[PDB]
């Protein structure tokens, strides 16, 4: 059993309009659905840099993406291994379909493997040499892939056919999220921009320009907010429509992953600086911080918000139990 | 400017044991500090055993070896009060409500009464070889002194005469606080005793597993906080059987002081730590690590400042930030 203890830090969360520190409301650090802390419960010794992590629904299995393979762990040694691509190249993203019987694996290879849960059901073949990020539509019919050439590939998962290729981003598309169904696509890139896309009419809506590259992004499940993890080490929380934005300074290096909890009240960000930071939506009050042994490359939160899994540069994954 | 950031620790606050589930106003609320910022260092040069702050806040009084130093906190002392002799420590110094008088107690049979060039107005002479703690009545007429022999001497400050000597403890009386009808005293006999000030007799007795070094009575009533030799802080209800046991010290809890609003309190240890706690279940508000043992503490009447006395032969002034 653990108990809260209040700390303070020099001003790290600012309102941008020029910067002014955020005066936190009383429900910033404590409230229903607000975690008190995160407790490490497992270490998954993958043995390769873990670039992608996904948690099963219901929570039982953890999928870790390393060099050439996906390892499946029973969190109640791997229970199985999924060989997807050349054992010299990294898996960059693996997404489960809502039901949980299908897994889509992307990486440093031209093909996306669709696994039945195990064997390869099908293989979508792209023109691009690599996939850096994947997103599945809430309806489980479409898959969005962020290509190395900056394009966004739109796949029809039923017929295993390409439907379209968005304008993307120049130099590479690094991250993706779907808008609370499911008409807007948000992508980030190495061209210092975040772009929104009309999924019904098929093309670009908005463009947010930044001073550095975007490595991660998340769309708030209760809507309104988009959280952006940058090369600069800053996290920016922008309103989709309003001009108000927050700038968060608790990372000392690149913000590599970002994930909102399903209730939308809080989110996590992970850095090259060994930190997993939990933040209050939207002004970024610091809920908890966990320091790891190496760079934290990827993260996932279970659909019930009870567990967090992180992928590490120390060639492992860590499972945390979120304590309320 | 500073912003709050939530942290967690393995269970350190228990209901007497079961860990305390904190309510939402435990770590955040009006009158609950966010943090404490060091603003001054007072280089006394002797271990600072007693610290008291003027009302209104302007001057801080630090008690060391045969010397009280006066500091204007608005880095060098503005004045010095030499308590003869210079070889013994000042254990307690309490100002009278107005602020023009200072009662100095310590490792000597006499209590000096200073007029505020400052001079010694009078000297109350006790039979005991030392005074470990002082408390002044709200009316400014009586002074209670905790003697080394375990007795509680009651002094009439106007006539400089002893009125009575309470049974005290079977061993030394180390600490004291006024409820202004009930006196609470702690001792080296592992007990906390309450005294009827109107009838002049002993009301209650709380028995502990180790010696009591410090104690405080919550200004809004109900709670008594006890700092112990075991390193534990215990918060006992005056009437109910419920009690809290706090474990954030690794060594003797040497001083303890409630904020005047009664919502929070501080405790200091031989372990170099200053801890701020939520009344009554002891949620950890802030912690400050010092360079040496923290022997004494005071909080200003407005709850804006904390002063601590250190084993590193100095005092530190903190500004409490809300
Ligand atoms: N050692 C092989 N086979 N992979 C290495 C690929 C490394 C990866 N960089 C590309 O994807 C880059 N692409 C490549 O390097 C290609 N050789 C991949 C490829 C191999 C084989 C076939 C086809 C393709 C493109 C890229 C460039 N940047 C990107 C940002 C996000 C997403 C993608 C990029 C700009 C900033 C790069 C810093 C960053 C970063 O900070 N990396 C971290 C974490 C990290 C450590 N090891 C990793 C392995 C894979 C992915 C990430 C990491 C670090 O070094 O601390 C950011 C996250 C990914 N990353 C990389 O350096
Ligand atoms: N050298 C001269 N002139 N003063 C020194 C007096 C030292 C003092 N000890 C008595 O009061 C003792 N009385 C005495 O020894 C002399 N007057 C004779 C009586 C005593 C004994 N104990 C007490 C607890 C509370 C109040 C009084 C006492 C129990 C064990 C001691 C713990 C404690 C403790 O742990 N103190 C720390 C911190 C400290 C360092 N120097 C100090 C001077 C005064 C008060 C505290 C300190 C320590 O000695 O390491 C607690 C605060 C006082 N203290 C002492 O050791």
């Amino acid at each position: 059993y653990f108990q809260g203890a209040m700390g303070s830090k020099p001003a790290y969360s600012f309102h941008v309009t020029q910067m002014q520190p955020v005066p936190f409301p009383p429900d910033a650090l404590i409230g229903p659905g607000i975690p008190r802390h995160a407790r490490q419960i497992n270490t998954l010794n993958h043995g390769e840099v873990v670039c992608a992590v996904t948690i099963s629904n219901p929570t039982r299995h953890v999928y870790t993406g390393g060099k050439g393979c996906v390892k499946v762990w029973d969190i109640s040694s791997p229970v199985s291994q999924l060989d997807c691509l050349n054992r010299d190249n990294y898996i960059r993203s693996c997404k489960l379909l809502p039901d949980g019987c299908t897994l889509i694996v992307g990486g440093e290879a031209s093909t996306l493997s669709i696994w039945d849960l195990p064997r390869i059901k099908a293989e979508l073949t792209s023109s691009a040499p690599a996939c850096y990020a994947l997103a599945i539509s809430p309806d489980s019919k479409v898959c969005f892939s962020c290509c190395s050439d900056g394009n966004i590939a739109v796949w029809d998962l039923h017929n295993q056919t390409l439907v379209r290729q968005f304008q993307g981003h120049t130099d590479g598309a690094s991250c993706i999220d779907i808008s609370n169904d499911g008409t807007k696509l948000w992508t980030g890139g190495l061209d210092n921009t975040v772009r929104s896309w009309d999924l019904r009419e098929g093309r670009q809506l908005q463009q947010h320009d930044f001073t550095s590259q975007i490595f991660s992004l998340g769309y708030c499940p209760t809507g309104e907010w988009l959280a952006v993890g940058m090369e600069s080490s800053n996290v920016e929380v922008l309103h989709v429509n309003k001009p108000d934005k927050y700038q968060l300074h608790l990372h000392e290096s690149c913000v590599l992953s970002l994930k909102f909890a399903y209730c939308g009240k809080w989110f996590v960000s992970t850095g090259k600086d060994n930190l997993l930071n939990a933040w209050r939506t939207p002004y970024g009050a610091s809920i908890f911080q966990s320091k790891e042994s190496s760079s934290v490359l990827s993260c996932d939160i279970s659909v019930d918000d009870k567990y967090i899994v992180t992928g590490s540069g120390d060639k492992k994954a860590t499972v945390y139990e979120v304590i309320y």
